């Protein structure tokens, strides 16, 4: 039915919002601190030296073990 | 159809999975720092010495912005 289009949208973006907002590739599982924003995978975290939502300078990147993460 | 039960759980599961450990009525938002397991929505997590996954010491909670939220 149509409702079956618009539970697949909105399972397409939330999935898509747990996604890296840089590569769009891998799992956010990353966090930038001291801001806190998390938003990458540990990839594209490793290769920022300002935080891509609010600019602040990443002092270090902490690793996020995350209920809703998702593995082949 | 079928179908639209089937998404509508997915949908379930998922939302229910960023639900604190805890009390299981607030987001998650918070991580357990030097472990990193981010599972606590910040109240629940203000109180803990070890972590209620791994047993780690807390030295530390990093509030945390996510997309999801
Ligand atoms: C565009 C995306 O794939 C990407 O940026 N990849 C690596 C990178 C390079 C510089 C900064 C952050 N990430
Ligand atoms: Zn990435
Ligand atoms: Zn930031
Ligand atoms: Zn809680
Ligand atoms: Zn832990």
């Amino acid at each position: 039915s149509q409702q079956t289009r618009v539970l697949q949208e909105k399972l397409r973006k939330l999935k898509e919002a747990m996604l890296c907002m840089v590569c769009c590739e891998e799992e956010i599982n990353s966090t930038f601190c001291p801001c806190g924003h998390t938003v990458c995978c540990e990839s594209c975290a490793a290769q920022l030296q300002s935080c891509p939502v609010c600019r602040s300078r990443v002092e270090h990147v902490q690793h996020v073990y995350l209920p809703t993460h998702t593995s082949l």
